[PDB]
């Protein structure tokens, strides 16, 4: 099976750890969630702060964390899933409320080549928040503290913030920063958090996040 989506194809009901073999890739544990829509291979995971995100390039390629627990799926496994295939990217946040906000947009995602930009559509850049791209869309690519692919020579926007991210600007979202339970001093160090700024603002940090993706 490569992946998820096929696992539930053949059958498979329950969510949890699963071997996958994608095309031209060896085989590799997925955390699997089997829903009504299918099968979606959890690529990132956090909840309670144990995992450190703050991690350069090679880590966020391979991936890291607690395969039970917070973690990051790694970007050249989730691209051997998605190929250059059209992929739906569910994003799942909660609040310290208790809140929960479901959100799912149509994707492509490049390989190393192309630092694994998120590719858009401008109807989804849209949906995303954005008035200013081409009928073309937009292309973003991932960066780390150590390979940072913001065009400025004094910018570097995850070494200012923390963790990977698509940071095409660096306020739209981070769901791979620095994990916080309550209100900290600097005011430089609420902007390190985990946000998505279109639900609960750009300085709210969130209590949990899920990235979830399913090929086709």
């Amino acid at each position: 099976p490569r992946d998820c989506q096929e696992l539930f194809q053949v059958g498979e009901r329950q969510s949890g750890l699963f071997e996958i073999q994608p095309q031209g890739s060896p085989p590799f544990l997925v955390n699997c969630k089997m829903t009504s829509d299918g099968g979606w291979t959890v690529i990132q995971r956090r909840h309670d702060g144990s995992v450190d995100f703050n991690r350069p390039w090679e880590a966020y390629k391979a991936g890291f964390g607690d395969p039970h627990g917070e973690f990051w799926l790694g970007l050249e496994k989730v691209h051997s899933i998605t190929g250059d295939r059209n992929s739906r990217l569910a994003v799942q946040l909660r609040d310290w409320d208790g809140n929960a906000e479901l959100l799912q947009f149509s994707v492509h995602l490049g390989g190393e080549d192309t630092a694994y930009s998120l590719q858009l559509t401008a109807p989804v850049a849209g949906q995303l928040g954005a008035t200013t791209v081409p009928p073309s869309g937009l292309s973003v690519p991932f960066s780390t503290w150590d390979q940072d692919h913001d065009l400025r020579r004094d910018k570097n926007c995850a070494k200012s913030l923390s963790g990977g991210w698509w940071f095409g600007t660096c306020s739209h979202s981070n769901l791979n920063g620095q994990y916080f339970r309550s209100i900290p001093q600097q005011r430089q160090k609420l902007k390190k958090g985990i946000f998505w700024k279109t639900w609960r603002g750009r300085y709210y940090p969130l209590q949990a996040t899920t990235m979830l993706i399913q090929p086709m």
